[PDB]
């Protein structure tokens, strides 16, 4: 079974496909991909996709993530630091979107994704489209302005899914 023959997806382009389920699933079937983590500024990864993906690894990402924060102090948003898989992928790119509660500039996420492009394949949620408050529409829309490299954008609603695939 070729990988996304496991979920429904569908291809927008050459570059961007949208798959309905859970990243970590998706990346685990792509052992050259990176994981696309939604990460806050400090890397506490207490809950949403920062929690399954900690969770996944059995509380080693946050360890990993503790001790690159009391070394390089706090991330900037729209920053994003690549870490290790923890066999969960080649790698985890963490990914610090804008805030919108916090009103935060959201045109940032042109920044968040625009990191993805360092690397041949990438398995990601869409950035700041949950608790933070983008729309997942309206993240979606900048990732496909910027993805340049193979993107699997996994959404987790269906609800989601059908609204970004019309
Ligand atoms: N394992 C997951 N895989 C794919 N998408 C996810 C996953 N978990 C959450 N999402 C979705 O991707 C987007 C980014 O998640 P985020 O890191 O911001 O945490 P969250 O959205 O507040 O968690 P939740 O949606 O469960 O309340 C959200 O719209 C969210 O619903």
């Amino acid at each position: 079974h070729m990988p996304l023959s496991n979920f429904e997806h569908k291809v927008i382009t050459e570059c961007v496909t949208i798959v309905l389920g859970d990243a970590i699933q998706v990346a685990k079937c792509y052992g050259e991909s990176v994981l696309v983590n939604a990460a806050n500024t400090h890397l506490k990864h207490g809950g949403g996709i920062a929690g399954a993906i900690n969770a996944a690894s059995k509380g080693a990402v946050q360890k990993e993530s503790d001790e690159y924060i009391l070394a390089k102090g706090p991330l900037q948003v729209g920053d994003s630091v690549l870490l290790q898989g923890h066999s969960l992928a080649k790698n985890i790119l963490h990914v610090v979107g804008p805030d919108a509660r916090a009103k935060q500039d959201v045109s940032l996420l042109s920044k968040c994704y625009k990191a993805m492009n360092a690397y041949p394949l990438v398995v990601t949620p869409l950035v700041s489209a949950g608790i933070f408050g983008v729309k997942p529409a309206v993240s979606f829309d900048y990732l496909i302005r910027e993805a340049k490299t193979r993107v699997l954008v996994v959404v987790n609603s269906q609800d989601v899914y059908k609204s970004l695939t019309i």
